[PDB]
């Protein structure tokens, strides 16, 4: 099928390194997670499971030299993040732009050193719409001013998504990876993909984006529910998902678990 696979990285101190992840050759996008503290009077902080942020500079550059796009994900499954005021949204946009999306400015400092990331992933899991639209408006404005980067989003599988639905409706995202997991109403279950197929059909028809990816857990321990073996993804989902002009590929939660299960290796034949 010549499949693009996006994977989340950064969820365990003991995981395969960012550079070894890129060297597998299995992934088109690596999404580092997460900037999970911001808003409501806090300064921004990363929780990337104890990995050294400065130590990532050369690994990110290596990934990019092998044509792997590297994004930073904001929010995440847990964290004291919120964006309730217009001032929060402006502050966070300006911070992401200066520290991750532009070349170095020689005096204030950056998390990942002189690395320049390929975009920002909105993994907003609570708070509601809030000012996320304003945040996306401002980042989009920067994109139009010369800084070339992607904006992506990771909604849950019920359409419309309660946290990002209105932002997705603005068409601002270049790609979206729907999490087809942790909700039995819209993900695989019982050897019964009916709920999954119906949600895919809605998302692929209604989401205002050029590319929609299907997000799956890489291993049964990786999510509470929704694990679908790779043979069944290939046999059941691909023939239908390929009838869609919006089909982008799949996303896997997450690198740590994919190392263990070799899920991506199986989906691709072997992926070397």
């Amino acid at each position: 099928a010549n499949l693009d696979i996006a994977v989340y990285w950064g969820q365990n101190f003991d995981e395969r390194s960012l550079e070894a992840t890129c060297d597998t050759g299995n992934y088109a996008y690596v999404i580092i997670g997460f900037l999970n503290t911001f808003g409501g009077g806090q300064t921004p902080a990363l929780d990337i499971s104890g990995h050294s942020p400065s130590g990532l500079e050369p690994q990110i550059k290596h990934c990019q030299s092998k044509n792997v796009k590297v994004l930073l994900s904001i929010g995440g499954p847990k964290g004291p993040y919120s964006l309730d005021s217009r001032s929060d949204a402006n502050d966070l946009a300006v911070y992401l732009f200066n520290n991750f999306l532009l070349p170095p400015g020689h005096s204030e400092n950056r998390p990942f050193g002189n690395a320049v990331l390929d975009g920002i992933d909105f993994h907003i899991e609570h708070g509601g719409p809030s000012q996320y639209q304003l945040l996306a408006n401002i980042l989009s404005s920067f994109r139009l001013a010369g800084t070339e980067f992607a904006l992506t989003a990771a909604p849950q599988c019920v359409y419309p998504d309660p946290n990002l639905g209105t932002v997705i409706n603005s068409a601002t995202f270049d790609a979206i990876w729907v999490q087809f997991y942790n909700n039995p109403q819209c993900s695989y279950s019982s050897g019964n993909a009916e709920a999954l197929m119906n949600a895919w059909r809605e998302w692929s028809m209604k989401a205002r984006t050029k590319k929609v990816f299907l997000g799956f857990p890489a291993h049964p321990d990786a999510a509470g529910s929704g694990y679908m073996p790779p043979e069944k993804v290939k046999f059941h989902v691909f023939p239908a998902a390929k009838k869609s002009y919006k089909f982008g590929g799949i996303m896997l939660w997450d690198s740590y678990w994919d190392t263990v299960s070799n899920f991506s290796s199986k989906i691709l034949g072997e992926g070397w």
